[PDB]
């Protein structure tokens, strides 16, 4: 290529930066937590192994 | 009284020994576990909010 080296190493670095920008956007968002707590302590009942 | 002491330390030891005679029987009486936790052990949050 004309203005770069290998395409694997180039695109890899781009993803290394994009993942940090995505993390910043995620922490500073309003998304709600999602999990399968499923009747935890106070009668955990083995965390509902079902 | 005859043989007996002050009648308070006397009865205490009588019951202090019976507590062991009961433990030996409880651990072999084949009873069933009973508690109001409702399988809420692996939670470390609360037995049950209710």
């Amino acid at each position: 290529n004309y203005g770069r080296g290998r395409e694997l190493m180039y695109q890899l670095e781009k993803k290394g930066k994009e993942i940090k920008r995505d993390l910043e956007k995620i922490l500073l968002s309003g998304q709600a937590r999602t999990d399968v707590l499923a009747d935890q302590y106070l009668t955990n009942s083995a965390a509902d192994p079902a």
